């Protein structure tokens, strides 16, 4: 029923889902020159050599990318975090033109596309109890600008085609999400929430200051695909972005000077 139109996206959303006006949402502006530099947060630890992608999936919101998360194979730890956080998905959020499509912000700055690893704490067994606690998930997010294309994201462009309607998914296994990731591990950090329904405050967000770069053919495969269902008028997969949300009280951390 939600979504990211004028009759169903985010300003809707606290009706079916009231926490959407909570303590701790997500996105967020982060303010690049109030974000406190924290000489305590250590270095982002990110395992993904062993990593199993097993489908990807047309969720009618997104893309994702699902992966093998019943042993410690592809792991985020250190940075902000206690524990050890297992990959469950990766997928996208990307605009209709390159000058929005990002969830996060900086100095108010919208990049073309938004990059989100989600991970689940190992402490709580399942990503459904993990879903319930307010340490439970840890989200890594990358910022995507349009330039160079970005090599290791051609597998997921090139199947794209194949699953154009929701709920249509493919065999996507040997996919290496090393390819996707910046060359610096510098990030920000703050408390806050999934970025869409159910909107639950369970997530450590990790944000990466540098962005990838994607080619224009890259973003345009994204645009393709469609919200609806096969058959159905249908209606681009385009602008699948929550806007950043009010900061309240809380603080963002940067790991670096
Ligand atoms: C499958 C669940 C509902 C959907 C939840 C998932 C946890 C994290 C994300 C990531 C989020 O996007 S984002 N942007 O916040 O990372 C989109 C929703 C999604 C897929 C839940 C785990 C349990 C629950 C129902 O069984
Ligand atoms: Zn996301």
């Amino acid at each position: 029923h939600w979504g990211y139109g004028k009759h169903n996206g985010p300003e809707h959303w606290h009706k079916d889902f009231p926490i959407a006006k909570g303590e701790r949402q997500s996105p967020v502006d982060i303010d690049t020159h109030t974000a406190k530099y924290d000489p305590s947060l250590k270095p982002l630890s990110v395992s993904y050599d062993q990593a199993t992608s097993l489908r990807i999936l047309n969720n009618g919101h997104s893309f994702q990318v699902t992966f093998d998360d019943s042993q410690d194979k592809a792991v985020l730890k250190g940075g902000p975090l206690d524990g050890t956080y297992r990959l469950l998905q990766f997928h996208f959020h990307w605009g209709s033109l390159d000058g929005q499509g990002s969830e996060h912000t900086v100095d108010k700055k919208k990049y073309a596309a938004e990059l989100h690893l989600v991970h689940w704490n190992t402490k709580y067994g399942d990503v459904g109890k993990a879903v319930q606690q307010p340490d439970g998930l840890a989200v890594l997010g990358i910022f995507l600008k349009v330039g160079s294309a970005k090599p290791g994201l051609q597998k997921v462009v090139d199947v794209l085609d194949s699953i154009k309607t929701e709920g249509k998914s493919a065999d996507f296994t040997n996919f290496d999400p090393r390819g996707l990731l910046p060359e610096s591990l510098d990030y920000w950090t703050y408390p806050g929430s999934l970025t869409t329904p159910p909107l639950a405050e369970c997530v450590t967000w990790i944000v990466l200051k540098e962005p990838i770069s994607v080619s224009s053919e890259q973003v345009l495969k994204f645009r393709k695909l469609n919200f609806n269902g096969e058959g159905e008028p249908e209606e681009l997969m385009v602008d699948n972005w929550r806007p950043a949300q009010p900061l309240k009280n809380r603080q963002i951390k940067a790991s670096f000077k």
